[PDB]
Parts: C-alpha cells; structure tokens; sequence
C-alpha cells in the first residue's frame, strides 16, 4: 500500500516507484509544504512555518513553480530535466514546497545521508520538479530532497533597508533546511548528515548559505556546481535603492519612501508583478544606453541578516564554522546555453578585437569590467593568435573565466586556507541529451554535468556505455562526498584534495587528476581588478 | 530666419529652415503634420478618417510620437537605422498618424519637384518616420522627401478574417498618407503628378503591396522596394487568420465567442493593456519551444478584400497590378547579423554542423515555411558543399536570406517585367562605418546597410571616408533620377541596365558595375522544392 | 458540394441535410446576420443594417443566444426543442442572427412560401436554434426562417421617453422581416408570401407586429400560438419610469435623469447587466410585499414608434394589418410548465378558496385582478364544487383564461370584426416528448403544440403512429394557411373560419370543429374588469 509518513505538522501520503535493477521501491513525496504560503502581507517578508493539517495530506502531485516568466521557465526546465518527458508546471506565489525521494525501507529505522538540491535559473526562473531524484536515490542509497524558493521580485526585491531587506528566496532555502532538520528522520534520513548542492544560481545559493550564520548547523557538506558567491552577476553591491525605485515605478507605484514602495507593491496582483517583470526584461542583455545601469537579474544583497558583509570580506574571516566543500566548473561555461538564453549578440564565427571590446563593455552587468580596462582584458585573451575564429572561442573563455572560473578557484582557495576539506573539478563532456540546437563542438557547456549527477541515462532513453558509466561515476563521487565529506572510494579514479598543490579532478570520457586549475587566469584577473 | 508658413487644405502650418553645408537654399522642414484623424477609441481597428481642419497656424516643428510598439525594440532599431548624428528619443502613442516633410524648394516661388514618400520598416511591429532625416537627400537631389507613419502591430493589423475586423489598417494609413500627398504636396513645392514610394523591409513589402492594390491607383508613379516584397511570406498571412486573432484576444483577457465580441472587447482595452498583450505575445523573436508551425512571429498583411482582393501570387499570375516603373533590390547578406540578432537566434558559437542546421531551419518555419520533410534537401543543398563548420553557418544564413528576400525579390521583378513594366534590380554589397560597434567587420551588406547611402548619412553624421561619401552621392543620384524619370540612369553614373529578359542588375558597393541573372539558380532550386 | 447563396451583403455557405424518404435534400444556413451587433453605443438603440463581407461567410454553426439567465434558457430550450438532442448554446449580446431551412432547388428559380418563427420565453429567454425547421420545410415545401431578437434588459429597457423608448427586441423582429424581404428570394423563398408565427412571447410579438405601422408589407399571414397583445403581463401600461429606476439602482447607477440612467447602463459590462437581471429575479413570482409592485418580466411598452397607442385602443380603431390571422390556445395553458418555471407556490392536490384567494392576489402581476375583485373571481371558478382537488384544477384554469384564453378570443373577435379572415383552435394533446417531471394528467400544457407544428415526431426517435399522424396534419394546416390564408385542404378535417358563428378547431387525437370558444369566460371577465 501507499507510503504514509508522520511529520511534525501532520501525516503525508506518497507513492512507491520502482527503478529497473533495484528491489527496494523508492518512496516519493511531491509537494510537501515547508512554510506558510507567502501571500498578501507575507509577500516581501521572511518565511513563516507551515500550519499543521488534520488528516493525511496527499503528496502525489507536482507543486506549482514560483511565479516567473512562463516561457523562459518552461524552456529552461526542458533543457535541464533528467526525465524522459518534461513535466508542464503551473505558476503560483504558493510555491514553498519540497519533493522527497527516499530509498529507505520506511517500515524499519534508517539514517541515510540527505542531499538537498537547490536548482538554478538566475534566481529568476526554475523549479524543483524539473529534477527527478529517483536514480540518484536508488543508485546511491541517499535521501534526495529538491526544494523551491521565491524567485525574481518575489524573492529578491530589496529597498536596501529594514522595510524590505531582501534575500527572501535565500531565507526560504534556510527554512527548508530547518524543515529537513526537524522532519527528515521520518523519511529515513539522517538530520546529522545533510549535504546541500546546487548549480548556477543554485551553486551561488549554496555558496551564500556556506557564508551565512543563519544556516549554521543546518548542513554538513556543500557542493557548488558552476556558481559561487563571487559570481558578481548574482550579487548586488552598493546602493540597491535605485533599482527598487525603477521596479516600483514600472509597477506604477510612488517612490516617496521605502515603506511606501513596499506597501504599494504588496497591493499588486501576481499578474501585475509578472507584467512588471516582463517590462524590466530580465534575463536579457540590454544593448541600449549605459551597460553599467542594466540589471538583468534581481539577486543577493547584503541585507544584514543572511549576509553580514560582502562575500569577499566574509571569506577572509579565517575562523567561522567550516564544512567539507566541493566547488566545480564546466569546460565551456559560456559555450551556448547562457548566451542563448540571454539573447547575447554573437552570430559570427569570426570576431575582431574592436567588436570584442564593444561586446565586453555591453557585457558589463555580467563581467563588471570597467571601460578603461576592456582593452587589457581583450588583448590578454584575444591578442594570442591572429585567427579571428579562435578569437571568438577565446572571447567565450574570457566571459566564462570572469563569471565562473576565477570566482570558483578564489572561493576554493579561501575555503582551503580556512582549514576545511576542499575539492575541485572541471567537467568536460557533451551529453547526448543536449539540445538539438546546440553545436556538436560545444563540450562541457553550462549545466552539462547535471545529466550525470541526476542519472538521466537511467531515466531517459538512448545513451552510450560511456555516458552511462560517467553518470554512475559522478553519482558515486557525489554520494561518497555526502557520506564522508570525501568523494573517493574503491573503483573510482583518485580525486586529490584541493590543498596547496591545488590538485583537482578533470571529469569526462577520460577522468584524471590535474593541478593548478585556472592559475594564470586568477593572477591576471586579480591584478586587473586591483587597479 | 523667418520660419516658412504653408497653407494646407486643412489649415496653415509653420515649419523651420535648416541649412546643409554646400547648399545656398535652406531646406524647409515640417515635422508632425497630421494626415488623418487620431485612431482613438471607436476608431481603433477601422479605416483612417480625414484630419479635422484647424484655425490659425499649427506649429509643425516637434517630432511626432511613434505608433505604440515595444519601446525597447522600437528605440533600439531607431538607433541602428537613423542617419542623423544623435538618435532622437521618441514618445509612444496611439495618436501617431503624422508625416514629416523635407522640401528644398523655395516656397516663395512655384515649384513642381519630384516627390519621394518613404515608408519605414520594422516588421510592421515597430519603427518610426522620425528615425529617417530627409535633409540630405532633399538638398542634394532637389526632391521633396516625405516620411510617413502608419499603425503597427495589433493596432495596425489585428484581423478577425471577416467584416468585423478585416485588417490591414496600417496599409490603409499608407494609402491615406499618399492621398494627403496628392491633395497637399503642391503647397510644399511638390508635384502630385510625380510621386515615388520607397521603403525597406516591411516598408518594402508595403510598397509591393501598394503596387498590387486597387486602393492605391493613381497615388504614385514610381516604386522602390528595398530588401522586402509582398512575396516575403512572413509578412503576408495566408490561410485562416482566426486562430491568431483568438490567441491575441485570450492573451488580452477577452472572450472569443464571436468576431464582433473579440473586436468590441479589444476596443475597450487601454493602450497599455494592448501593449502588455503585445509584450506577452513576444513578437519578432524566434520561439524555441513547442511546435514551430504554431509560432506567430508577428501580425501582418492579410487578404482582406478591400486592400488586396486575392493573394499576391494570384494577383501577379494574372497581370493585375500597377505597371509603374519598379526598382526591386536586396543586400548581399540580408540575414547576416541585424535580423538574427533582433530575433534572438541561438548562434553564439558562430559555427554549425548539418544536424544543428536542420534543427534551426525547422525552428525557422515561421520565417521560411520549409516542411520538415524538405529540410534535409534544403540544408544539403547549401551546406553540403563544405566541411568547415563556420562556413556552414555562413551558408545557413545565405539560405535563410534567399528564402525571405533573394528569391521573392527576383520572382516579383520577373513578374513585373513580364507585365511590360520598366523594372530595375540591384544587389547592395557594402559595410557602412555607421554600423553598430557590436557588428563584426566580416558582415558586409547586412539588412539595412543601404539605408545609410540612400539617406545621405555621410553628410549628417561624422567619420565617413571619401569612398563612403562618394557612394552615398551616387546612390541618391540613382534613386532621385529614378524618381524623376522612372529610369535611374544619368550622366556621371555607372550604367544601370534595365531588368529585361537578359536579367541585368546593378551591383552597388565599393565597385559598382552591371551584372546579370541575380539569384537565377536559387530561384530554380526553391521554386522546385516548394512544389514538393 | 455545399450550397452557396448570394445575398445582398455577400455570399453564404450552408449545408445539405437529407431526410429519410426524401429525394431532394434541405439546404440549411445557420447564423446569418440580419443586423449590426448591438454592442457598445448600440445598446438600447434600434437595430442597424449589417455590414457587407468580402468572400464566402461560413454559416454552418449555431449562433449564440442573446444574453439571458443561462440556467433558465437552457432548461427551456431542452423542454421545447424538436431535435433528438438539445444543442448547448453560448450567450452573447452579439445575437442578431437567423437560421434558414429551404427545401427548394437553389440551382433553379423558386418562390416557395416563407414561414418566419418568433420563439417564446417571456421576452427574457429563448433562442432560434432550439427549433429545427428541417421537417416542416421538407414535408410542406416551405422556407422556414427562425429569428432571434434582443431579450430582457437589452431588448426592452425603457425610460418611458426619447432617451430609451424601449421595444428594441420588437424592432429587431421588424429588421429580420425586412431582411427576409430583401434576401429570401435568393433562398427560393417568395417575399410576396411571408407568414409570421410564434408561441407565447413570440405569439404576443406576432400580435404586436399586426398592430404596428412599422411592419406593413413585411408579412401576409400571421399565427399567434398561446399569446397575444392582450396578454397583459407582457405589456407595460402606465408609467414605466419606476421600473427603469429600480433597474438602474440595482445596476449601481444614479437616477438623476433618463439620459443619465441610459448612459450609465451602456457602460456596464454584459456580465454586470446579467448579474442585475439575476438580482431582479425575473421569471419568478415574488411572495413578498405588495404583489402590485413586482415585475416578473420586462416587456413591450407604448413607445411611439412600434406602437402608437395601447392594443385596446388600436383594436377599437380597427387600425391594423388586415391579413389572415390564426389565433389559438392550448387546453391547459397554466397546467405545469409556466407554474414550474415561475416557482409558483403549489404542491398540494387540494386547494381551499381562502388559499386560492391569497394565491390569486399574489398572482397580480400575471392576472391584474384587484384585491376587492378576488372573491368574485374565485367564487365563480371554485365555488361550484367542494372537491378541493377539482378546485385547484379550476384555479389553474382561471389563470389560463385570464392570461391566454380570454385575451386570444377578444383579439380574434376584433380581427374578425375588422373584416379580415380569422381562425382559432384549441390544442389538446399530451406529447410523449413532455418532461419526466410533468404528471401524466396534464394535457395540452403551454407549448405542447410546438412538437406537432415543428415535426418533432420526424426528428426525435420513435414517436407513436398517433403522434406522427397529428404532426403531419398540423404542419399541413399551418402550411396551407401559409400559402392560402386558409388552412383547409384535401384530406384534412374541415376547419371553419372564425366568423359570427365563432367556429374553431379542437386539435388532438380526435380533431373536430366546434363553436363559441371561451364564450362565457369572456363575458364574465369583461364584466368583472369593467368594474
Ligand atoms: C465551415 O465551418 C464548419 C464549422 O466550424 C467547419 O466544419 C468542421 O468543423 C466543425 C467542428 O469544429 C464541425 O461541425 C464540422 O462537421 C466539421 N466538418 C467539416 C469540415 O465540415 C467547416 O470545415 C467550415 N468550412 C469552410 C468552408 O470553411
Ligand atoms: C501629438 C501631437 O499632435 N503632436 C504634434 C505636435 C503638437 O501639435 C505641438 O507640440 C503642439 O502641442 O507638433 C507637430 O504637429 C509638429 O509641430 O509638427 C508634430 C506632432 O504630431
Ligand atoms: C487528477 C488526477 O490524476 N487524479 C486522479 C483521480 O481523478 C482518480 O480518481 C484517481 C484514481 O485512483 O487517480 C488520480
Ligand atoms: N542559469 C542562468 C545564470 C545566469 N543568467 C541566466 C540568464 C538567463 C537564463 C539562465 C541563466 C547568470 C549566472 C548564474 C547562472
Ligand atoms: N525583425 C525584422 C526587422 C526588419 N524586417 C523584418 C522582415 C521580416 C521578418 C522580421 C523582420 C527590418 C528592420 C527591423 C527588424
Ligand atoms: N410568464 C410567462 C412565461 C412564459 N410564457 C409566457 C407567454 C405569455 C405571457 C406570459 C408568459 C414561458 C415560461 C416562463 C414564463
Ligand atoms: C491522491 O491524489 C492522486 C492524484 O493526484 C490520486 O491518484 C489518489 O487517489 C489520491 N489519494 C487519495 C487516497 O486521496
Ligand atoms: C513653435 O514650436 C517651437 C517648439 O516648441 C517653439 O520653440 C516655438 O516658440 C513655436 N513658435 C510659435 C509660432 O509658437
């Protein structure tokens, strides 16, 4: 009969789902509320605990995804899902739910490691239901939890002061982790061993939680995939008041004071805030006016609750409570996916430096390179050869290194020097699940590792023995890390720890260890930004 | 100093004098003259009506607003296509049926200069007349330049397929502006007996549409279509238009019970709600999700029974159209950069394998209409010649350009010629210094590049080489000679052969010379392919 | 291939439908517009000519029915339709359409008689699509046309002055008759021979058209089935201003002036006017307050365009169209359907005079019998027996006679005395198509003749031979009347003309002639109301 688990707030009914090659059916619970719906006065406020229910709550239907651009959200889900057919999702402000995939025999007593997944999507789009934890759970014997949190205006609107601090979405992630602590034992998970992992904005969220005192003791291991707190495009520094006013004005609100803007925005309907979102044209590279004034995403701010100061300052603090941390990147972070989703103005296979400099300046919101420095940056990367074809490839490497490569290594180095176990990787592989619109030459594009991590080869059809093995290896590395804070194990290539030798693992068709990931790039960019 | 005051049928207008270096007679410029009644309220989705007469003098010296459209796309396109020094920021408004006049004539005396009426492009969804400054062309060639505006998007082309909302309101506005020219241009030193209509892209398709429409009879005497004709499928809705109409009404929160209900409901919506609906439909952007055959890139021309009695193809099969001198042209790389960029094509890698190419070509259905079964043959034909992946990408862009512009342009020219009318063709291949900085140096003759020569950008903007200056002078000469005689030829200019059975055409660029049989093989390949 | 006809405003495409045993198929055209949609500023104004269309208009789907109580309209359509299955109809203010059923060979030239049907429904509900003309058209070789007209508030709102005269629905009826004159020949119809017929409110409409100068030359024969201009409830006499104001107030409008009330009601959405309609509780007997103040329906008024004076004044003046006129009633007009639809308070097979008197006073809006006269009226109908079962039956008769019986005979008499051919009938048969909720004892209830007139026995599945025989005879009489202004013909029982002998036909399983229909009832009520 259907699995029924008892949680703090009430009973929940899930369903059993078997996976070829496993005798123990996985118990799946969809749409479990971990907080009170952020509706009405609750919009733009920290999450409150869910209210208890009387009988058995049916947890067998996908929850709606947080309000976001429905077309961009659906496209993204289609490109990222590990399941056979993408699941159409409904939109709603009532989205603070989480899905659980437990391989534990609930009739007995278990304490399996827990892996909490934080999806990406620039903090503007995305959903938990996009990711099916069936394969990872069944193959690695771990409890997989996929959570949701407020996005866009709903999750990050900030006036820069106490009337709307911001980071609601991040507070939601924290609320989910607190929920896991109080309830995961009932699903056969060990609250004493929770690993948080995510990619892109999800990786940046994990990185933020790692530096936050609010998340202390809510997790014991962390994994950031293609995204950290130093990925400047997701973190807003300085005064955020101007942005708040641009949003309120576009929404048809007065900007008399912070309290007035917030109060007015709380009165707007979901559709009105969604229409405001579309007018702001987020997720897109603005090619008009001054690049310095364009804000393609609404993200993390230094609110004073979640983050006491900038991530750059919080890293140097060699004494906070640490946890094993794995930080990785993909070979071509800006190879296709991101540029495509941002309508990046690149269509020619040949790029000249004059144009490169123009594009880089227009890319200010993503790279933050002062106009006076564009020449140096461009010359450093493109002055290499006289092949304009190779020049555009190097240009894509430049964006990638600034957005993910250098930030990741800098975070890893600081985590290491803080005395905590650190691991790094570089993923280079072109999955068969890639979009038909993605050139075959792109290898290790943003998000390419997700298919291996969530066992797509075991849910989706068609996959070479090589792709299947790669997924088994990756899931093993990730689950081993979940269990012991060390990815190593028998039958797996050796993954050196990221110490002073800066060893890291190159993951792909052929997997081996290497040293000094992005060494020269970090040196160059650190000196450039120093100016 | 003393501003020029002209007497129009509806009242007096006051303009301003502007001097262009190299000419004694200052050009009299009149901005924002209304040629129709503001299409507000119950007038939305109906034919344009005559402007109301006014007393005293109407000050015509401020740019009029551009018709309601995506403000970000509208403004960006304006910056990319303007020929003046600084782009003029424009206001949005449903009250947009205005035109600007640039007359080089001496209004104190009598003048009958040839008149050139410009119709801007922008997929019938965006654009403005003010983007194009007629000062240079007017002074340099002694012609009266008129830039007109017309309703765009929902306001200009919403159609229910029946009598409740036939559609083509934007084209009816173009007709009304031409009618205003006939009745008023003489007062500005123009000759209503010699009116030339020219436009680029959607503007070119409009010109082509006017050539095939009974409503435009005796309104123009010469025509020029630049990069766009009535056979550019994407702009001409063929088949049942009801589905698109219902989808627009639904998005606007309207019931679809009957056509009259849809129309009545949309008429009650505010300008902002319709603009929000427009932004939600996400027009002029490649939809990468779902079935490509359901994507609706834009709202456009329909066979309404008033403007167009039947499809363009049928109208030309039978020589049923205005046999005025016609110049049809294209640029070397129509889909080179500007359009793929504005439509958000996924070409960040700049390279492309055949499998990826067939995938995008299929997603490009709304633009090219190539059945999935035919994609392999179409792709093999263009990319199979080389193994280089970057080159393949270049050939892929040529393939899309040939289908949207190249082939349609030649087919139209041939039908116009075979109808015994004077026909001319050209292929523009040059990269202006006024190109966007984000546009690589390898893109030459991209969509819109010829506009800078036609409107004398080298004489209004700065940094033009002597070669570019010489090109613009030659092009304006050709265009104005054509406007004057229906033949572009003149002393001092390369010989431009007429597009007859020999199919001669002019290659315009750094090197300007006559050639023959433009896109001959391509027309043959595609005419056969589309026949299954 | 499909039938394509050329009409003044353009081409229309219909469809061929064959009837078992008929060689030539019937051409059917559904939803042809005969006027411009009465939307926006056209609400509460006379109908305007329809705009022409350019190609071929597809007229093969049923048009919507004019806005009205959706629950009530659907129920009524289901009870009256002659089709095998009732068609669900959509609501819309855009409802000025008509359906055509022509048995003619369109490839030739035909001049078949035309019968224009005006549906009933108290001028508050109803639809043309409820009535299928296939059978009547094929069996009698006549062109059948079913029309629609504005209903309720949209069709009859009147301020009592020039700012909103009222009777928009009747003007819509005139517009359709005008369209028939200009276009019917194209459908094989003869504009020189048009017969208008309807039942209930449609019967009253036909009666009003006979008295209106606006309809001269639009028809040549008329048939009123259970309803005439003397059926008081459908005709507003006196000052209509108070009702106008009550509707305005219910809709949230000010009543400062007529123009202000009209202008305000024009800005209301269809839904708002429908909600106002529901709050008014039309088509329902009000059991609260003074019976004299309740208005169960919005109807005809003496506007000065359609009607220049009350029917009574126009009859005395002998000022009207002297076309052949057939006027009939059913045995039990208030037998079940109407009392049921009005939520009439009667659930006992027995009724005492005291209760009867209270009910009759409550029925004021339907009968207009002053309270001081209630005793005499009641004593005259019930006082003859002690059987309280027979008393309630007699109570229903009294309502029926006052609403239909007497008014019909008086109208027949005035028409006869005006020198025009007149015929009367009394229908007494219980169709097998009656509702399952209608007691078997009710015979000749309101609307029962409709199934015979429209040939339900030929469209519905398996009707008894007796019922089939009755319908063939009725359609025969109706069609002979249509072509000759005299129903008589070969093989049909003799139907005497309604002259000084006052002969009329008793239609039923046994059809025979009789004399002096409701003669004593008319004498009684005429004397009573004269007080
Ligand atoms: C005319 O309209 C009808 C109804 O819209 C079309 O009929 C087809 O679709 C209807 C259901 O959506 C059905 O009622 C019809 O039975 C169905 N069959 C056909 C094709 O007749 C019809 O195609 C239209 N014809 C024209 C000339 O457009
Ligand atoms: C919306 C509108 O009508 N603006 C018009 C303005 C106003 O008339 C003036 O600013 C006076 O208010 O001036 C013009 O006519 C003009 O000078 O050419 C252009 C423009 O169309
Ligand atoms: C929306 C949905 O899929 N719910 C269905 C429900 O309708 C059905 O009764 C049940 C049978 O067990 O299965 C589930
Ligand atoms: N996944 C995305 C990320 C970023 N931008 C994006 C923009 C559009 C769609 C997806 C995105 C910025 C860096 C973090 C990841
Ligand atoms: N997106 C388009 C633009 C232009 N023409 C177009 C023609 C067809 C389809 C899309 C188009 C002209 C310049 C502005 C952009
Ligand atoms: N009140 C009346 C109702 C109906 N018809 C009527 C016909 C005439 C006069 C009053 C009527 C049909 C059913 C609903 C009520
Ligand atoms: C739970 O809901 C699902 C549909 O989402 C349904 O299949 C199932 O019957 C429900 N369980 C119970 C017992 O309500
Ligand atoms: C005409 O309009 C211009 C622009 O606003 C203004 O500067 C000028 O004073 C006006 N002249 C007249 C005639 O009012």
């Amino acid at each position: 009969s259907p699995p029924v688990v008892d949680t703090v707030h009430g009973k929940v009914l899930g369903k059993f789902v078997s996976l070829e090659g496993f005798a123990q059916p996985v118990a799946i619970f969809l749409g479990i509320p971990f907080a009170k719906p952020p509706l009405g006065p609750l919009r733009f406020t920290p999450p409150q605990p869910a209210e208890p229910w009387s009988f058995v709550k049916n947890a067998t239907s996908y929850p709606p995804m947080c309000t976001q651009d429905p077309k961009a959200g659906q496209l993204l889900s289609e490109l990222f899902t590990n399941r056979k057919e993408n699941i159409p999702l409904k939109l709603s402000e009532d989205c603070l739910y989480l899905n659980i995939y437990t391989p534990a025999d609930l009739t007995k007593k278990n304490r399996l490691p827990v892996m909490v997944w934080i999806h990406g999507g620039g903090l503007m789009v995305g959903a938990a239901s996009t990711y099916d934890g069936l394969a990872l759970a069944a193959h690695e014997n771990v409890v997989v939890v996929t959570i949701q949190y407020r996005l866009g205006i709903w999750g990050f609107f900030s006036t820069g002061d106490e009337h709307s601090r911001g980071n609601w979405g991040h507070l939601d992630q924290v609320a989910a982790l607190r929920w896991v602590q109080d309830n995961i034992a009932s699903f056969g998970g060990n609250p004493g061993s929770v690993t948080i992992f995510g990619e892109s904005a999800g990786g940046e969220s994990v990185s933020v939680l790692v530096l936050s005192p609010l998340a202390k003791n809510l997790f014991h291991r962390a994994i950031s995939e293609s995204g950290v707190a130093l990925t400047s495009v997701l973190v807003k520094k300085g005064d955020v008041k101007p942005l708040a006013e641009q949003i309120a004005i576009t929404a048809g609100c007065k900007t008399t004071t912070s309290a007035v803007m917030v109060h007015c925005l709380r009165q707007k309907t979901e559709e009105e805030l969604l229409e405001t979102t579309l007018k702001m044209k987020f997720l897109s590279l603005d090619l008009q006016g001054d690049p310095r004034e364009s804000q393609p995403l609404l993200g993390t701010v230094i609110d004073g609750m979640l983050l006491l100061k900038t991530p750059e300052e919080l890293q140097a603090e060699r004494n906070f409570h640490t946890v094993p941390y794995m930080v990785g990147i993909n070979k071509q972070e800006f190879g296709w996916l991101i540029p495509m989703l941002m309508s990046y103005p690149l269509s020619e296979g040949q790029l000249d430096q004059k144009t490169a400099m123009s594009l880089l300046w227009k890319s200010y919101p993503l790279v933050c390179i002062a106009k006076e420095l564009i020449p140096e940056a461009t010359e450093k990367y493109l002055g290499g050869t006289d092949d304009t074809v190779k020049k555009k490839d190097l240009f894509l490497d430049l964006i990638a290194d600034v957005m993910f490569g250098v930030p990741s290594v800098i975070v890893a180095r600081n985590h290491r020097d803080a005395g905590a176990p650190t691991y790094m990787y570089e993923f280079q592989y072109r999955p068969s699940f890639s979009s038909d619109m993605k050139p075959k030459t792109v290898i290790g594009d943003h998000g390419d590792e997700l298919f291996s991590v969530f066992g797509a080869p075991f849910l989706k059809e068609g996959a070479s023995e090589e792709e299947i093995r790669l997924s088994k290896m990756v899931m093993k590395f990730w689950a081993n890390f979940a269990r012991n804070g060390n990815p190593n194990g028998e039958g797996l290539p050796h993954w050196p720890e990221y110490n002073q030798k800066e060893g890291y693992l190159q993951i792909g068709a052929n997997t081996q260890a290497a040293q000094k990931l992005k060494d020269k790039e970090v040196a160059f960019w650190t000196n450039l930004f120093a100016k």
